[PDB]
């Protein structure tokens, strides 16, 4: 066999995995502009194809109405949504795969010209406003074109710092619904927290951009820094079985100008501080896609955590099996890899060639660079 440990099966919360090879979360933009409802026609198929994987984790998807920060995500809020969504879902357990969705607070990267453009009037207070955990725009960095309203690079808006009351009553009943519905209507497997990538939840997580003097969210601990991934995973856990829920976390991302003084330290003990969750399992991108921080993250993991290990980012088959065999990491997402491969699995089954990615046709919103990569044959 070409990549024993990393083909073998594996059991992760309630499921047992066909293999390790993990499909990571990908944003591709295909739901409406209008109502952030998945475009079944093109995403069905996407996925489908994609079913042999071990899990798929499917995109970040919005848990606050209108919230968007990529322009065309789908949400998770909306009866809309679901129904699409479970047409999406049984089409891969047809397959006999396994799907997580993704849920996702854009916080501070929030498109202005949209989230600000509906009114700031009640029946929802969070609604009309950019929210995060400090005052403190995204700086030096435009949002990109492939995300603005326009269609032509944009410039981050200032948040809005959140009450600590917001936190727990705004805005973590919004992920504990968002999962619900993932679950118990759209027949998700399950759903992955995005602590991760300088959305709402690594905002809250890593100093930068949590300068908060006070309460049970402050920027000045690493406990209290680790608390809104804490409740939100513990909220959603509670309402959802904790065997049904991942987090994903990037302790040295530095998309955003993302900077922790202490990423070891803080994510050894966020480490423990959810160990007694019993999660699903813990996602974490082992490194910096600009490669500037660097630290193993893959050993803090291995040594302050004793469930389920995913690891992720620049990965080969190779690489992936050895750290597996060497007892590192338990299985490996592979993002740019499943773009361009909907039979990644087979390929690596059989060790045959792999298609290329082509970056520039990621977030086309048709079919090219989307639905149009050919297996193998
Ligand atoms: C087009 C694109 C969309 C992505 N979307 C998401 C996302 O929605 N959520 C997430 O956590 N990470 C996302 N990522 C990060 C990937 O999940 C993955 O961590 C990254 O591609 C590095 O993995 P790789 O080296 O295997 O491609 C995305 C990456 C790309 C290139």
């Amino acid at each position: 066999a070409t990549f024993p440990e990393l083909l073998r099966p594996l059991k992760l919360g309630r499921y047992t995995l066909r293999n390790r090879i993990i499909m990571a979360p990908l944003t591709r933009c295909q739901a409406t502009e209008d109502g952030h409802v998945p475009r079944t026609e093109s995403m069905l198929k996407y996925y489908e194809d994609r079913a042999s994987a071990g899990l798929i984790i499917a995109e970040a998807t919005m848990v606050q109405p209108n919230y968007t920060g990529f322009l065309t995500e789908p949400g998770i809020y909306s009866d809309a949504q679901i129904e699409e969504w479970r047409k999406i879902v049984d089409a891969v357990h047809k397959k006999g795969g396994l799907i997580f969705l993704q849920l996702i607070h854009a916080g501070r990267a929030g498109i202005p010209e949209k989230i600000l453009q509906q009114p700031k009037s009640d029946q929802d207070p969070l609604a009309g406003r950019l929210l995060a955990a400090s005052a403190i725009p995204i700086k030096d960095h435009r949002i990109p074109a492939y995300f603005a309203a326009s269609g032509e690079k944009e410039t981050y808006g200032v948040p809005e710092e959140l009450t600590d009351d917001e936190v727990r009553n705004g805005i973590i009943p919004l992920f504990v619904e968002g999962a619900k519905n993932a679950i118990f209507k759209a027949g998700f497997d399950g759903v992955e927290i995005h602590g991760a990538n300088g959305y709402l939840l690594d905002a809250f997580f890593r100093e930068s951009s949590n300068k908060r003097q006070s309460g049970p969210y402050a920027g000045t601990t690493i406990d209290t820094r680790c608390q809104l991934i804490y409740d939100v995973t513990k909220s959603v856990c509670d309402a959802v079985g904790s065997d049904r829920v991942g987090l994903r976390i990037s302790p040295l991302n530095g998309v955003h100008g993302m900077i922790d003084s202490n990423p070891e330290a803080l994510t050894k003990h966020l480490c423990k501080k959810i160990e007694p969750l019993s999660l699903a399992y813990l996602h974490y991108l082992r490194g910096d896609m600009v490669n500037q921080q660097i630290g193993d993250v893959v050993a803090w993991v291995r040594g302050s955590y004793s469930g389920v290990k995913i690891s992720n980012l620049r990965y080969d088959f190779e690489e992936a099996d050895q750290q597996i065999r060497e007892g590192k990491v338990d299985a490996v997402a592979f993002g740019a890899k499943f773009i361009a491969n909907p039979d990644l699995v087979e390929r690596a089954q059989h060790d045959w060639p792999l298609n290329e990615p082509r970056p520039e046709t990621y977030y086309t919103r048709t079919a090219v660079g989307y639905n149009d990569y050919p297996t193998y044959n």
